[PDB]
């Protein structure tokens, strides 16, 4: 259907004014990168605007941002029409003017500060209809131009004289403002939007097919994660981004009003946003008013949440509709809200990644003026549990600190400042450390689940049980062609056992990496302390939290200690077993084998251990780690000093010599004295930087073997035979 | 911006009449630590005071107490002007009164327990605008001039005749009672009040600011610690010394 029809997509980059396409489009187009192209848009209203080339984008799909979306009166989805036509030239006047609160509060000279920066170099293209968004001074400005040189197209050049009295504007009745969140308010989220933006999105655009088609859409959703992770925005912006009309609920705010005020004020936010359907409800804190557990004193709080109920059960489709609630766990919630025709969807929307830190940050740091000394890729990696309402509360109270010694010696004071100061105003880097450094960091910690940053690189030896993992992870994730072919089926457990220090813990994280699969980490303390007296009920969700991220490597570290708190050593009457060993493996029996989960347990006591664990469909495949040897204890060496500089007189192959039954943990013990010798040196001669020959010979006078020399025909005998534990 | 602008702050020494600074203004100032000024300030009031010379201070910082701050109509972080000048000179009557409710339940004989004891060998200026407070008898009392040898400057001296009838004063409509709370009310606590003195301090002391600019100032704070240590005295410290209005649930 011809290339004048486009389709609306949301751009990667972050200019005003250009489009983004491929070359499929480009051999349907010809014409440049530099151009200007004239776009016909929605509602008789359209604007002008450039075009580069990219392969982001599809074959066939549109980058726009939404100052260019909104004049166009157009939505993520729509068919848009380019026409590509080359109407070059240069205009004339272009009066622009400021929008009508946008500016309130700060006032003064708009040329330095805003306008003239952001045309220069750049010309950019402009219409009798374009409003327009510069940013800066800790402000976002909005214009709009009621003349210029006459239409459709102007385009600046590197001379044009502006004139703006400045001064409001009459606020457009429709005309959104770009201060409402949108998808690009959003970050860290991207792959839990577009699960979310499917599965809504086209029973709110296409109200019509669903009324045309017998298939139901789901209506009801529901959105997890700890507080502050931006569920209260995803929502928002979605409604926005949609069109549809988003009516709010809170639970404390619902609550809070009299017995029986409640249920008149709950039945009619249905009742009413019944009227004005397409219609998002969302529900704020459905923990308050939905609690059932041991649930609540008296009817009251009883009766309205089967007042609820019947709302969801009892909709009869109504017209059209779609419920939205938020909560921190997903218990706590009634069960019977869970049912189908109630909230059957579920969107966990975890704690972000450094890589969504980074894109958060640069989302409260863009309006702001920097230094140039600042990273953020950097405080990305030092803050560590944040979610994004920590995230921006350092942004905010970092930009604080530059404006309170800064402008105390200013220490001018009237009813509004303009913008020379503020632009002349920016935040360091040591602002940054600095509110980093307070107690608001404090933030919740809980079970992460992430790509870990290990590489096969970082671990030096082991070259054959390194090929045997990929063999036993990489394959049936990759060749799914086979094993048909061949038929058996893949094994879905492993055990790693060793010497104490030998590498097991990285050897886990490494192929995580290499297959870039998600990564959770259990630790035996840790899992043995949440059964706290008698009690856990916290198991079966870190499988819960498994299943919905895979591909997934689900890590069982240091499980010894757990065998071993039944009983070590010597031993109790009995096996080394808790309660917390069978609600595990009755879970692993759980999991199915089209399931790509894969599960990996660790122990440096083989002794000791459950024979139930070792039985085949639960960790079937056994690996023995053994100490490095020679050739191997280069690699190590080799490895956890590549980010140390250390000078050329060093020979690591005679290191490695010296050194026999040392475990990996025990080098990095003497690469880790030596490096500690050399910075004693070098703080005394306060009163030269290089790791030196001399100090590897000192750290080594004090190195430990860490695995004694009887214990280590133990692990040679358990290497042999740990097969037969089971049976006697 | 020039070495007639001077930030106020709240002073280490506990002495009545004193202002502490530095070198670096001194190397600005050049005058002397035993000197008498005349200090300007708000609200077209104005008072006497000496100055000397110290490390506390920063480079550019002036410490004071409440009795001089009071007078002046000036909070902690106000620009304040010194005007080093060397008016110096005796004073001659210097006739004071106690206040309105300062002075309830106590009588008798102001002359040997309080006034006279608190001149001696240390003249003290006054101005026709400077309350003061001495402390003694587990009481602290309160004092204004109505009148005394004209203005600007009165300095006692080893002589001086001071005369006062006794009785109550109208009690002022605005002026504060040096009775309420303030920072020098609180002790122990220093390091987490600079923590709250920042954190609350520019919003309420700048509510124009915030509206215009899109930072969010962090409204609502948490105080912990075990009964007795003195949570409410810090907060309604910080109520009255910043300026806000503050109520109680
Ligand atoms: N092959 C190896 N390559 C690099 N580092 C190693 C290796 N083996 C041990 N290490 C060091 O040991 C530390 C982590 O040890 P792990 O890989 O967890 O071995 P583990 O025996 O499972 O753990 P523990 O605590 O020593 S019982 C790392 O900081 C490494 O410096
Ligand atoms: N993914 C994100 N991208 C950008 N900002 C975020 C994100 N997550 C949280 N925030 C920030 O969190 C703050 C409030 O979050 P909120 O919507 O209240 O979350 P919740 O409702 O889950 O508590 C907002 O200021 C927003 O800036
Ligand atoms: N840091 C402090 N400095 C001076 N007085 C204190 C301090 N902490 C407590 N007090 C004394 O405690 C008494 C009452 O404390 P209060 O304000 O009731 O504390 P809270 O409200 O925490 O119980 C006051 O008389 C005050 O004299
Ligand atoms: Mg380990």
């Amino acid at each position: 259907n011809r290339p004048n029809r486009l389709i609306v997509d949301e751009a990667i980059n972050e200019d005003n004014s250009v489009v983004s396409l491929s070359q499929p489009k480009m051999d349907e187009l010809q014409l440049f990168r530099g151009d200007t192209v004239l776009l016909k848009g929605k509602k008789r209203r359209e604007a002008v605007c450039i075009v580069l080339s990219d392969d982001t984008c599809s074959d066939e799909k549109i980058r726009m941002n939404r100052v260019v979306r909104n004049n166009l009166r157009v939505r993520l989805g729509d068919v848009i029409s380019i026409q590509p036509c080359p109407d070059v030239k240069y205009g004339k006047r272009i009066h622009v003017l400021p929008i009508d609160d946008t500016v309130e509060g700060i006032t003064g000279n708009l040329f330095e500060v805003y306008l003239k920066p952001y045309f220069l170099e750049a010309y950019r293209p402009i219409r009798k209809g374009d409003i327009f968004l510069v940013r800066g001074g800790m402000r976002a400005v909005e214009f709009k131009v009621v003349e210029t040189d006459p239409s459709p197209y102007c385009i600046v050049a590197p001379d044009t004289v502006i004139h703006c009295e400045g001064e409001p504007i009459k606020r457009e009745d429709e005309e959104e403002s770009l201060n409402e969140v949108g998808y690009d308010d959003i970050g860290g989220c991207r792959k839990q939007l577009a699960q979310i933006k499917e599965m809504v999105e086209l029973p709110l655009r296409h109200p019509a097919l669903f009324k045309a088609i017998g298939v139901k859409p789901p209506r009801g959703i529901l959105l997890y994660g700890p507080p502050g992770t931006g569920k209260t925005l995803i929502a928002r912006a979605v409604a926005n981004e949609t069109g549809a009309f988003f009516f709010l609920i809170n639970g404390p705010e619902i609550m809070s009003k009299l017995a029986g005020e409640s249920e008149s004020n709950l039945r009619k936010a249905f009742e009413e946003a019944e009227k004005n359907a397409p219609a998002i409800i969302f529900i704020d804190e459905l923990d308050a008013i939905a609690p059932k557990r041991e649930k609540t004193h008296g009817e009251v709080e009883r009766r309205i949440v089967s007042q609820l109920l019947t709302l969801m059960d009892g909709l009869k489709q109504r017209a059209h509709v779609i419920v939205m609630a938020a909560t921190n766990r997903p218990n706590s919630i009634d069960p019977a809200l869970r049912r189908f025709g109630r909230f059957d969807r579920e969107v966990d929307i975890g704690i972000p990644d450094a890589t969504g830190r980074l894109e958060i940050l640069q989302i409260h740091t863009k309006n702001m003026k920097l230094a140039d000394d600042v990273d953020l890729e950097q405080v990305a990696n030092e803050t560590h549990g944040h979610v994004g309402a920590d995230l921006a509360a350092l942004c905010s109270e970092a930009a604080l600190q530059a404006i309170r010694k800064k402008m105390d010696l200013i220490d001018l004071e009237d009813e509004t400042i303009d913008a020379e100061v503020m632009n002349s105003l920016a935040v360091t880097m040591d602002d940054f450390r600095w509110a980093l450094s307070q107690s608001n960091p404090s933030a919740l910690r809980e079970t992460v689940v992430e790509v870990p940053q290990v590489t096969w690189e970082d671990i030096g030896g082991l070259e054959d049980v390194k090929r045997e993992l990929q063999e036993l992870v990489q394959y049936p994730v990759e060749h799914p062609d086979k094993f048909l072919k061949f038929g058996m089926t893949p094994s879905k457990g492993v055990l790693f056992y060793g010497p104490p220090g030998c590498g097991k813990t990285l050897l886990a994280k490494a192929i995580a990496n290499e297959c870039q699969a998600n990564f959770i980490s259990i630790k035996g303390p840790e899992l043995l302390t949440m059964w706290f007296g008698e009690s856990e009920a916290n198991v079966r969700e870190i499988f819960d939290k498994a299943r919905q991220a895979a591909p997934c490597v689900l890590f069982f570290d240091e499980l010894d200690s757990i065998a071993k708190a039944r009983g070590g050593n010597i031993g109790d009457g009995g096996g080394a077993a808790d309660r917390v060993i069978n609600q595990i493996l009755t879970e692993m029996d759980g999991m199915s084998t089209k399931k790509n989960v894969f599960i990996i347990g660790a122990t440096n006591r083989p002794d000791i251990i459950d024979p139930a664990i070792l039985r085949p469909g639960r960790l079937d495949q056994l690996i023995y780690i053994p100490l490095p040897d020679e050739k191997s204890r280069v690699a190590i060496l080799k490895a956890n000093l590549r980010k140390s500089p250390v000078a050329k007189d060093v020979d690591l192959e005679f290191l490695a010599k010296m050194t026999n039954g040392f475990s990996g943990a025990d080098l990095t013990e003497i690469c880790q004295r030596a490096c500690k010798l050399a910075i004693r040196e070098s703080i005394e001669s306060e009163i030269v930087p290089e790791i030196r020959r001399d100090h590897f010979e000192e750290a080594m006078r004090f190195a430990r073997r860490s695995v004694s020399d009887n214990d280590i025909r133990k692990y040679e005998m358990f290497a042999q035979t740990l097969q037969q534990s089971r049976g006697f």
